[PDB]
């Protein structure tokens, strides 16, 4: 028995702004991943726009790499490496082994693997 369904939830991304791990509302649609701004750890100084889609990963020009021993107070981290030209990388992390293999395997399902013919 198997059932396909959109993978949506929360994730963590390295924030050099405050050098810490905040909570972001992620959601994969079609072949892209959109993460929203802090939903509780908001650092709005003057309460800017905020909006919903703070950023999206085309997942068509990146590379996933399982970072060992995690990064920055982490033990399990994954880094995205753009393939466009000279774009910056992005670090991700979780608090469980299941959430890690679940969210990161999906990100890889679009980047690490690409079926086009």
């Amino acid at each position: 028995k198997k059932d396909e369904h959109k993978q949506q939830g929360e994730l963590y991304m390295w924030d050099s702004i405050d050098q810490k791990w905040t909570r972001h509302y992620c959601a994969i649609a079609d072949a892209k991943l959109s993460f929203s701004d802090d939903i509780e750890q908001t650092m709005e100084e003057d309460n800017p726009l905020g909006s919903l889609c703070r950023g999206i990963l085309d997942l068509n020009t990146y590379n996933v790499v399982k970072a060992p021993q995690g990064k920055n107070q982490k033990s399990f981290v994954f880094i995205l490496e753009p393939k466009q030209q000279g774009d910056p990388p992005v670090e991700f992390a979780t608090d469980r082994v299941e959430e890690l293999f679940e969210w990161f395997q999906s990100i890889r399902e679009i980047t690490w693997k690409i079926d086009t013919k």
